[PDB]
């Protein structure tokens, strides 16, 4: 596959895969996933 054309390599979520203008941005969105602890001994 002859790639068109590339430049800098774009940076990306990796839960979603979600592409950002920029990194800066991309580290925040990050957080959406990382929430509550849920997980747990809890039974109930
Ligand atoms: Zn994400």
């Amino acid at each position: 596959g002859s790639s068109g054309s590339s430049g800098e390599k774009l940076h990306e979520c990796s839960e979603c895969r979600k592409t950002f203008s920029f990194h800066s941005q991309l580290v925040i969105h990050q957080r959406i996933h990382t929430g509550e602890n849920p997980s747990g001994p809890s039974s109930g």
